[PDB]
C-alpha cells in the first residue's frame, strides 16, 4: 500500500471494489503457476526475452574510465522495457474477465505496447493520448492504429500525458466491469506501483545474472532514466538489498533545473496527492506542467517507491538536460550502432560523466530503456 | 564457385584480384577459433541471438489449419535479418585489415545493418542507395546518417537498387586495397552467395534446435520471401538435407505477374548474366536488365541468388509469388492478429503461409522466416490504405 509515507490509494469511492478486486486477483494469479508459465512464454517467444547485457567496448575506452555494460531493452518486443508490463496486466486482465484495455500513453511505447499486447490476446483497446504527444510521436500513433488499437486524442487541459491520464481514469469509472485501465508506469493508486514494478523486475533479476557471468562481480553502480519510474525500478529492484551495489536515477532536466522547463520531479517536486497518490509533483499548489525533449519523461509526477527509496537514500536521483540527452543519443549511435530513446538517453548522458569519475577495474549498467527510432523526428528537428 | 550451371564469376579482369583475396580471407577464417568466437559475441550480445521462434497460434486457430510459427528476425537488433550477415562481413572486413565498408541498398535495411556494423567496428562507412530510394525510405537515410554513415544517392541509370550495386562496384574497383564491398544478399560474383548464406544459416540452425524443442520433429514446410534471396538461404540450408521438408520462396508478385510491373525472378524472369553470376533476372528484348516493382521495396532487385536458381532447378524448393495486395492483407492481418507489425518483404512470406496453412493439416507445422519488422513501411501503409 505505501513506501514509508508514500503512495496509498487516494480516489473516490467508485474504484474502491475494482482496485480490491484487481489487488486480489493479482495477489491469487501472482505465483499461479499457469499464469508464470504463460507470462514466461509470451515473454520469451513473443517478446524476446531475455534480453542481452551489451559491454560498450568503444565507449567505455573512448570514456578511459569505469566499463559500460548496457542492458538491452531496446531489443524487446515493441522497442521498449514497457512491453514486459503491457502483457503480464493484459493477461491477468484476461483471467480477470475484461474484454477490453484501456492505457494512457506520452511517447506511445506504453500505448504501443498495450495495442501490441491487446491485439496478441484478442481484447479491444483503446488508448488515451495527449495531442502535443499524437504529433511528436507520429510513428507510434500509426503503429496503434495498425495494431488495431483505437487512439483517442485529448486536447483538453495542458493536452498531454497528464491530461491523458486524466481521461483514461474518467473512462475506467464508468467501464471498469469489462475494461482493465492497463497503467505504464509506477504510479497511481495500489496497486500499480507494486505491480507494474513486479512485471519489470525481470530486467534486474536478468541484468544480475548477465554481470555475474561476464563480469564475475556485481556492479559498482546501475544507471536508469526516471520518469514514473517503471524502467528504473525494474532494472533496480533486484539489486536494492545488495548494500554495495549503488542505484542512480536519471531525471528530465529539460531546458535546465533553475529554466521552469523539465520533468525532474523527485529533484524539484514537492510532496502532494495526484491520480491516486502520494508522491513527487512539480507544482506552482496546483501542479506544473512539465517539459522534456523526451516525451516518455514529459510527467510532473513520480512513482511513490522512488519517493521511498530517495528518503531512506538508497537511491540517488540526478538530472540531465535536453542538450546532453542529444548528445548521448549521437555518441551511442555513432560509437556503438545502437540508436537509443531519447529518454534512455538522459541513463546514458549521466552514465558517461559517471564513468569518467570512476576507475577501469569499476562496473556501471545503464537500463537502455529503448531504441530511438521513434525519436528520429525530434533529433531530426533539434539538429 | 558455382550451384550447378548457375553462380560463377563474370567479372571484369580488375576485379579478379579482389575477389581471389576475399575468397582467400574467408576461407581462412571461416572456421578460425577467434574469428567465430567473435561473431557469436556480437551476434548473442549486441544483435540479440538467438531470435524466439513463436507459435501464432491465434493466427492458426483462425486459419483452421497448419500450425504457423514465425522465425522472429523481426527482433533482431537493426530490425532485420540483414544485421547477421553485416556483421559478419564486417568482421572478417576488419580482419583482412580493411578500414572502410560500403554496400548497396535500396529498402535501407542493409544500409542501416552496414552502418550499424561499421559503428560497431569503428569503421567508415560509405552507402550506395539510388534516389529513387533516398525519397522512398527517408527515414533508413536518417538512421544511417545518425550512424555516421554517408548515403551516396546514385543519379546514374535507372536510380534504383540495381544501379546502386553498379555504383558500389565501380567504387571497390578503386578502393579494394582498404574498403570491403558488403552485398546484403546471396548474390552477386562468388564468393558472395556462399558467404552471405554461410553467416545468414544461423537463422535455420536455430529454427531447427527451437522447433525440435517446441514440437519434438521437424517441420512439414518452411517459408521465406525472395529478393536477392539471403533470408531464405539462411533459414534454407540448415533444412537441405532433411529431405521432408518443403522448401517455399516467396517472391514479389507486383501488381501480376502478368501485369509486367513485379519482382519475380525465378518466375517470371530469364536466365542472365550481370552483376558476376549466371541465375535468373528480369530482362529486355536487347538482354539486359529491367526494372522491377514491388509494393516491399526489399524485393526491388531484379535478379536472384544462383543457389536459389540451382534448387529451383534440382527441385529442392517450390518458388511461388504473392501480389502487393495480399502483402498488404498480411501485414494488417499479422499486426492485429499477433501484434507483430511485419516487414513488406516479411509480409509475402506471410501471405502464402496463410493459404498454404487452409490447405493443411492440423497436425501438420509451418516455419514463416520473419525477415523484418514494418516500422520502417509505415508511411507506405499508410498511403496504400
Ligand atoms: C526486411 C527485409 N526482408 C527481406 C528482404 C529481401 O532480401 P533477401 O532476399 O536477401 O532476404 C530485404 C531486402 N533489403 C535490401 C534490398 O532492398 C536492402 O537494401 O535493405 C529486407 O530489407
Ligand atoms: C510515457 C511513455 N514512455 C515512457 C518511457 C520511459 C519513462 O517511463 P518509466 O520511467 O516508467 O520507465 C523510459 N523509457 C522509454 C523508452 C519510455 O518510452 C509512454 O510510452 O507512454
Ligand atoms: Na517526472
Ligand atoms: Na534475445
Ligand atoms: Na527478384
Amino acid at each position: 500500500m505505501w513506501f514509508g509515507e508514500f503512495g496509498g490509494q487516494y480516489v473516490p469511492e467508485t474504484l474502491v471494489g475494482p482496485l480490491k478486486e484487481l489487488e486480489k486477483a493479482y495477489k491469487r494469479f501472482k505465483d499461479d503457476e499457469e499464469f508464470n508459465r504463460q507470462l514466461n512464454y509470451y515473454l520469451k517467444t513473443w517478446a524476446g526475452r531475455p534480453t542481452p547485457l551489451y559491454y560498450a567496448k568503444r565507449l567505455t575506452e573512448k570514456i578511459g574510465g569505469a566499463k559500460v555494460y548496457l542492458k538491452r531493452e531496446d531489443l524487446v518486443h515493441g522497442g521498449a522495457h514497457k512491453t514486459n508490463n503491457a502483457i503480464g496486466q493484459a493477461l491477468l486482465a484476461k483471467l480477470m474477465g475484461k474484454t477490453r484495455l484501456i492505457a494512457e500513453t506520452g511517447a506511445g511505447q506504453h500505448g504501443v505496447a498495450t495495442a501490441m499486447a491487446g491485439a496478441l490476446l484478442g481484447m479491444k483497446v483503446d488508448i488515451y493520448m495527449g495531442a502535443e504527444d499524437v504529433e511528436r510521436q507520429k510513428m507510434n500513433v500509426f503503429r496503434m492504429k495498425l495494431l488495431g488499437a483505437n487512439v483517442i486524442p485529448v486536447n483538453s487541459g495542458s493536452r498531454t500525458l497528464k491530461d491523458a491520464i486524466n481521461e483514461a481514469l474518467r473512462d475506467w469509472v464508468a467501464t471498469f466491469e469489462y475494461t482493465h485501465y492497463l497503467i505504464g508506469s509506477v504510479v497511481g493508486p495500489h496497486p500499480y506501483p507494486t505491480i507494474v514494478r513486479d512485471f519489470q523486475s525481470v530486467i534486474g533479476r536478468e541484468a544480475k545474472a548477465q554481470i555475474l557471468e561476464a563480469e564475475g562481480q556485481l556492479p559498482d553502480v546501475i544507471v536508469a532514466c526516471v520518469g514514473g519510474g517503471s524502467n528504473a525500478m525494474g532494472i533496480f529492484y533486484p539489486f536494492v538489498n545488495d548494500k554495495k551495489v549503488k542505484l542512480v536515477g536519471v531525471e528530465a532536466g529539460g531546458k535546465g533545473l533553475e529554466s521552469g522547463k523539465h520533468s525532474a520531479s523527485l529533484n524539484a517536486g514537492q510532496v502532494g496527492v495526484s491520480h491516486g497518490m502520494l508522491s513527487y509533483f512539480l507544482q506552482d499548489g496546483q501542479i506544473k506542467p512539465s517539459h522534456s525533449i523526451a516525451p516518455g519523461l514529459d510527467y510532473p509526477g513520480v512513482g511513490p517507491e522512488h519517493a521511498y527509496l530517495k528518503k531512506i537514500q538508497r537511491a540517488e536521483y540526478v538530472a540531465v538536460t535536453d542538450e546532453e540527452a542529444l548528445k548521448a543519443f549521437h555518441e551511442l549511435s555513432r560509437t556503438e550502432g545502437i540508436i537509443p530513446a531519447l529518454e534512455s538517453a538522459h541513463a546514458v548522458a549521466y552514465a558517461m560523466k559517471l564513468a569518467k569519475e570512476m576507475s577501469r577495474d569499476e562496473i556501471i549498467i545503464v537500463n537502455l530503456s529503448g531504441r530511438g527510432d521513434k525519436d528520429l523526428d525530434i533529433v531530426l528537428k533539434a539538429s
